[PDB]
């Protein structure tokens, strides 16, 4: 869909999307 943000969420994820 769309990668795009989906690849690059902005912060308030504080983790590359709130990753590890």
């Amino acid at each position: 869909k769309v990668g795009f943000f989906k690849r690059n969420r902005p912060p308030l994820e504080e983790d590359d999307e709130e990753g590890e």
